[PDB]
Parts: C-alpha cells; structure tokens; sequence
C-alpha cells in the first residue's frame, strides 16, 4: 500500500508568481542605476539557466551555486554592469522575503503528515534547500527531504529518488511522488515504481498528461487519490 508522499519543491509548493516576482528584484538590486532594463536581464538569465539545467539533466551533480554564478558573470561582462560577488546571498534575501506558498500547501501537508511519511525531493543544493524551507516556514513539515547533492545525482537520475525511498524504508510501489515537471518528476520517480501524481493548475501541460498516471491542478487532490489507491 501507500506509506509515503513526497513533493518537488519549485513550481509545486512555491507560487512561480512569487519566484517571478523574488528574481525581477533580484536583477534590480544587482542593476539600479545602471542604463539596462532589469526585465531584460532577468529574461536573458532565465534563458541561460533553462539551458544550464537541461544540460545537467539526469547527470552527476556540481554546485548549483557555481552554475549559476558562471551564468551571471556571462551577462556582466557582456552587459557592462559590476559581477556582485554578494550575488548568492542577494538571491536568498529576495526569496525569503517575496518567495510564497501556494494556498492549500500547509492544509495538504498536515493532513499527509501523521497519517503518510512525507518527505521532499529537489534538485537544490542541500543548505539553500533549508534556508528556504525555513523561510517559509515549513521545514517542520517534512519527515526527510532529500537532494541532489545527497545523492550525487540531479533529476530524473534514478537515484535520487531511490535514497529517498531508503531514508523511508519504503519500497517504490509504496510510495507517491507529486512534481511539475512531466519528464524530470513523473518520468524520474516512474522508474522506481513510483506513482506518479503531475501538477498542472494552468492546464497547460496537456501535451505531456499520458506521461504520468495522474494530473491534478490543486495539491488538495493529492489526499484523494492516495486513499482512493488504499
Ligand atoms: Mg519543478
């Protein structure tokens, strides 16, 4: 049966409205004054990053916090503007303070926990995994959280999912994995036997619903199908 839930972090329990809203101020603190328009920094960093973490995809982990920096470097210099050697810590200030749940997260968590072993799987370095939950407040909310660099591997690699069904003590088949990412979260945790639950709240990944065995667009879906498979 199902003795465990295990949630992505971001674009799952984070508002991307809110980490939209964290990394425009974000850019601006690093720009101000200077003649650059901080939405286009912000776009041409996202693009940057998008293509950073599609090529790491499934492969041996290396600190995001190098990645990330080797990319805004690239833009200083091609900009003009002065690299912020503070720009690790910057990003964390403007999380904390803009960064948000999404309404039904502490409601789904609570109900999940006691009852199911709850636990997180990201790709974030495993400190800025904490300092975050601890920014929202729900570090207290899991039994395990679990990151690539604890298992050496990012997302869909195999065993990042399987450490955390170890830390569990639970088989594949016993547990459940709710994520965003078609491909990275429901094709990842498929590969263990997993059940896979894909988020979609805009009803956007259509396309991508046959790859994984449920879609809902509010995690207070989650708790039905659970016990519905129990
Ligand atoms: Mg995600």
């Amino acid at each position: 049966m199902i003795r465990a839930v295990f949630f992505d972090s971001l674009g799952t329990l984070n508002s991307v409205e809110g980490a939209a809203k964290s990394h425009l101020k974000i850019m601006e603190e690093v720009l101000g004054d200077y003649p650059l328009n901080p939405k286009t920094l912000l776009d041409e960093y996202e693009k940057l990053t998008r293509e950073a973490f599609s090529n790491y995809a499934g492969k041996p982990y290396r600190p995001l916090r190098d990645i990330l920096e080797e990319v805004m470097r690239k833009l200083a210099e091609k900009y003009g503007f002065k690299y912020p050697e503070n720009f690790w810590e910057i990003s964390l200030r403007m999380s904390q303070r803009y960064g948000e749940l999404y309404p039904e997260v502490v409601e789904v968590l609570k109900s999940l926990k006691g009852k199911y072993h709850v636990g997180m799987i990201t790709d974030s370095d495993t400190e800025q995994a904490m300092a975050f939950l601890d920014a929202l407040g729900i570090k207290d909310l899991f039994d395990s959280i679990t990151t690539s660099e604890e298992a050496g591997f990012f997302k869909p690699h195999p065993r990042i999912f399987e450490l955390a069904l170890k830390k569990a003590g639970v088989k594949g088949e016993e547990a459940v994995y709710v994520g965003d990412n078609p491909v990275k979260d429901c094709g990842g945790s498929k590969n263990l036997g997993m059940t896979s639950i894909l988020l979609d709240r805009k009803g956007e990944k259509r396309e991508f619903w046959d790859k994984c065995d449920f879609i809902v667009s509010d995690l207070r879906e989650v708790i039905k199908i659970v016990d519905e498979l129990n």
